[PDB]
């Protein structure tokens, strides 16, 4: 479609559930990113959710990598951007030392 599998910048505000590959535990997450403010996660839930996580999100061209920050800015997590589309989003552990998860976005499939 017209533009509409690139690496939009606009199109990573959308909703993302990380659950494709899912994990045990029955650990479930959806990241809502805002188009150029805040960021919103949540990652438990062993009995509910209604406490969310919320914090400040940076971006940068120079090699396409991207770091969410607490409402401490302390850095949380960083992965590298492979590609995003309409329906894909590909974040790369990238930093195989600090911790980050290689799983495979495909929106919030509601």
């Amino acid at each position: 479609g017209d533009e509409d599998d690139k690496v939009e910048i606009p199109q990573l505000v959308g909703k993302w559930i990380v659950k494709e590959p899912v994990l045990q535990d029955d650990f479930v997450t959806c990241y809502t990113f805002n188009a150029d403010k805040t960021y919103e996660v949540y990652t438990g839930s062993p009995l509910s959710n209604g406490v969310p996580f919320r914090g400040t999100y940076i971006i940068s061209l120079d090699e396409k990598l991207i770091k969410l920050y607490d409402k401490e800015e302390h850095c949380t997590e960083q992965y590298h951007i492979l590609k995003l589309t309409s329906k894909e989003m590909k974040w790369e552990n990238a930093s195989p030392k600090d911790g980050n998860s290689d799983k495979r976005l495909e929106k919030y499939n509601d």
